[PDB]
């Protein structure tokens, strides 16, 4: 099995090479990653950044971007994940095919994002902050990358009192699932890499 969302299916055909299995997982991965590629391109300021640094923040923040962006694929009501095919499994079925922690972390992530229930323009910007919020340590111009981080939040605040002028305390909640987000790509990663 293969317990990751991106896939089409979580059923790995057992006669497939390694090389045949990731090949298929990446047709299905690939599109996704690619928008977040065009994403990036879209925010005005990441342009302004050295290339090293756009390809690094890339690089470390691609998968929490998704992960904003997929998170209505976890149904926490239904106890469902929807695959990018759009075919639905279970909570259980995915623990039986060897799903555990990560996943249950990830349907606490979703379920207390979906319920901010926010727009599509608070969404997006929300998904900037993320993008430029990515792990520094690839960076060769921290501080043009906290500058530009910085702008966003600005942009993020402006928005957030525009569409909440009585919850203001949603931003602080946004800016709260930053170190939630890293914590499941530190986790994401192992089970990436642990991939056999
Ligand atoms: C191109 C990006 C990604 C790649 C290449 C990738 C790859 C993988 C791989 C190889 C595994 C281990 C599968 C297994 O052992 O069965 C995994 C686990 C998983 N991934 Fe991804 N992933 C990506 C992005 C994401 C995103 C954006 C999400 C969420 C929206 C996600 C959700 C999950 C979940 C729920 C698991 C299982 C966690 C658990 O074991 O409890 N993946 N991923």
């Amino acid at each position: 099995h293969l317990v990751c969302p991106m896939s089409k299916s979580p059923y790995v055909d057992p006669h497939k090479s390694g090389h045949e299995i990731w090949e298929e997982f990446s047709m299905s991965f690939t599109p996704a990653v690619k928008e977040v590629v065009e994403f990036a391109k879209r925010i005005p300021g990441f342009r302004d950044l050295s290339q090293h640094d756009q390809v690094n923040l890339l690089k470390a923040g691609t998968f929490e971007v998704l992960m904003v962006r997929f998170a209505s694929l976890f149904d926490a009501k239904e106890r469902t994940v929807t695959f990018l095919s759009g075919k639905k499994y279970s909570v259980d079925d995915l623990h039986s095919m060897g799903a555990g922690d990560l996943l249950n972390s990830m349907f606490e992530f979703s379920e207390k994002l979906n319920a901010l229930q926010l727009s599509d323009e608070e969404m997006s910007l929300f998904t900037a902050v993320v993008l430029v919020s990515a792990d520094r340590s690839g960076i060769e111009n921290v501080n043009s990358v906290e500058a530009l981080q910085e702008t966003l939040i600005r942009a993020l605040r402006t928005l957030i009192m525009k569409n909440h002028p009585n919850e203001a305390s949603i931003f602080t909640k946004l800016l709260l699932k930053l170190p939630d987000l890293r914590s499941l790509n530190n986790m994401h990663s192992e089970e990436l890499l642990a991939f056999k």
